[PDB]
């Protein structure tokens, strides 16, 4: 009916949906911080392959290493540049996205909360217009719906509420006098939800509009209907215009860059096909004049032994293995490059090596 | 005055609140850029060094720049560690604190701004009960007051509205009778101002406690009086109790790492006062004697001033990569080539050259 309060139908998916949105932001920082990681991660590999090279000018690896040491170079710094440039807006985006939409929806909630008086005035309801929801701490009825926003910290969100096709279990409907989304008339009632002035908020005059409330998602008619309740079930489009917060979080929800990303993780597939690789084969070890089709392909056969990704595993393998002894860059105790994986310690150990291979060189001369 | 409209001077500062809260997100995508792009020019420094050193085994100026890449090195490895584990939260802390209270005040406006209807119901009004605010795109009574969230895109925030100390533009006072934020009574109202049932929002009996509404800034009585505006100037410990989304923008944007600090950027000071600069000459240098470092890197540097340096730095920019290595199509001098993609491809080739020297001096 008109002027009743909203049913739990309609106000639970709304706390539902405001509790999920609540852990967006944490689950940004979480999502940002393993991006980093994976840029760090591949950077100690540059790092633990240069040191490798440095420490054995000799090897009989010299070209597979330096292949190595070369592509986790560019994944690592075009990693680091793929997130300042594109992948750190979509995480600010999705958190502020999530964040706007869900202030809006708490303030609406809260009025609506803040609007009983007596018997005569509810607008949370359960079933009837008779009948408040009951706030019990964080609590209505038996639904979390936290008014607040938490601390940012890193979080795993739920994904039921807000999906990749939108908002599933938002209801829609309404407008009439069906006693859809409020109840039939009893005692309680929330004006507030009808526009019209002989029975709902204004005085003398209908409100000179509808009013769109929710961010758009909800309007409150001016005649002697309910309110109406959007489809938001299958965003699109179209709701940039109607509802422009709710696409804005589920379009910047769906559009969120991962850890596990092209940009911030190794490449797979056969060897040839891993672009990094492949183009620094041609740019580090073939010669210019290169006549040859497929010539990436055919040094990486003769340098690996075929092209299966595995076929890089025995070198990565023998860098692992190799001890940096103690009093290297003031480490106290030897260790194997596999256990060292922090990059300030990997940054001292290459920059002593570096140097040590400098003052090698200097002897050579010397010996002549 | 009960029930009457919010008035212009009460309103106007949340227009112009929402105006700045809604650059705060692109203010920290660009924080977030600069802070990385340090962190990058950190790191293409750190590569520079290597390079030359890569090129020029026999150089005389070994120790120092051997200690001046171990020095990039630490900064920019430990810049992104401190980014990761620290700084990133403060940023997208901040975002979503500046996001969530914009939602608040953008909704609660709104409808405000909503409830209009003919002569008798306005509560966005200018000086009087009888006189509507009028919209006039994104202006209301010509103040920017889009109620409405950006595009996500690097720019630079005012800091008027939301100041290191609070939020010295919104007014405070109301909860009587003395026409304050409300104007006197004429023919225009605002019913949701008032939680009374005589001439308020309510019918027959009053709301059963006060409402509290933008996020806890305005108070609606259940008495015959005005709203109270809270006092939010002066921000402190009190309003994590009554306002706490407005605490939270506040503590927030006060703690934003910035691109500029100690995490994020080269030291200062006579170079025997740079801890990094002063730990590596220990690290890396220095055998086994009281002020031990600050000996070593006055020998080393020709004293102490900090740009003392910059003949080492100077040097390395000058080298000239050419043509040819690392598929480079022009030569060009370490001084212009910024890019770390470029840069890593450069060391990748050169230490190659280096270990294939080695080869030639060990066998002939
Ligand atoms: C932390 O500190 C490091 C070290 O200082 C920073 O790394 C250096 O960063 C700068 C970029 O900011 C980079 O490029 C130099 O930038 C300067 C302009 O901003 C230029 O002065 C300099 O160019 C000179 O040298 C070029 C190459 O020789 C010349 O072609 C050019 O014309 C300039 O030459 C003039 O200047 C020299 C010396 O003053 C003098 O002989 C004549 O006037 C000459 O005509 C570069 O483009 C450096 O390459 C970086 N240094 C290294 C060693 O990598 C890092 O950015 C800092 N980090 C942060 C966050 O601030
Ligand atoms: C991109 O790819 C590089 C190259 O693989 C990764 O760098 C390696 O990271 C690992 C894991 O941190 C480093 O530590 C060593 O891992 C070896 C196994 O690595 C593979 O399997 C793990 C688990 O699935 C994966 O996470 C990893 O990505 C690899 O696929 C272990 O075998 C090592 O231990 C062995 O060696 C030491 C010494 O010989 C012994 O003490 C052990 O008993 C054991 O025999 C070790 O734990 C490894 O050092 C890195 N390699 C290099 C060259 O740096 C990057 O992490 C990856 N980047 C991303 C984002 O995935």
């Amino acid at each position: 009916a008109e002027r009743t309060g909203l049913k739990a139908t309609a106000w639970k998916p709304l706390c539902k949906l405001t509790t999920e949105l609540s852990k967006v932001s944490g689950e940004m920082l979480n999502e940002g911080q393993e991006v980093i990681s994976n840029i760090q991660k591949i950077k100690a590999a540059e790092y633990k392959v240069s040191i490798y090279l440095a420490k054995n000018p000799e090897t009989q690896a010299l070209q597979q290493l330096t292949l190595l040491r070369g592509y986790f170079a560019r994944k690592t710094n075009g990693g680091l540049e793929s997130y300042k440039t594109m992948g750190l807006a979509t995480q600010i985006r999705s958190a502020r996205a999530a964040a706007y939409l869900k202030g809006s929806i708490d303030e609406f909630l809260n009025l609506l909360e803040s609007l009983k008086g007596g018997s005569e005035n509810k607008c949370l309801v359960t079933t009837n217009a008779d009948t408040a929801a009951t706030r019990r701490e964080t609590k209505l009825d038996d639904q979390e719906c936290a008014l607040s926003m938490p601390e940012t910290k890193p979080e795993a969100a739920t994904r039921t509420e807000l999906t990749q096709t939108g908002y599933p279990n938002l209801q829609h409907g309404g407008g009439g006098t069906a006693n859809t989304f409020q109840p039939t008339t009893s005692t309680g009632t929330c004006k507030l939800l009808s526009g019209h002035s002989t029975n709902g908020y204004p005085t003398t005059s209908a409100l000179d509009t509808t009013a769109k409330v929710l961010a758009g998602y909800m309007t409150i008619p001016n005649t002697q209907v309910e309110a109406t309740l959007a489809n938001m079930q299958a965003m699109g489009n179209g709701h940039k215009a109607t509802a422009p917060a709710w696409h804005e979080a589920w379009e910047a929800r769906n559009r969120e860059a991962k850890a596990k990303d092209l940009a911030y993780t190794n490449e797979t597939g056969n060897l040839d096909t891993q672009p990094t690789l492949k183009a620094l084969v041609k740019t580090l070890l073939l010669p210019k004049d290169n006549t040859e089709h497929n010539a990436e392909a055919t040094k990486l056969e003769a340098l690996f032994g075929g092209l299966a990704a595995d076929k890089t595993k025995t070198y990565l393998d023998m860098v692992d293995a190799e001890i940096i002894p103690a009093g290297i860059a003031g480490r106290t105790t030897e260790a194997p490059l596999g256990k060292i994986h922090d990059t300030v310690e990997l940054g001292d150990i290459l920059s002593n090596y570096e140097m040590i291979a400098a003052q090698n060189v200097v002897t050579l001369k010397k010996n002549l």
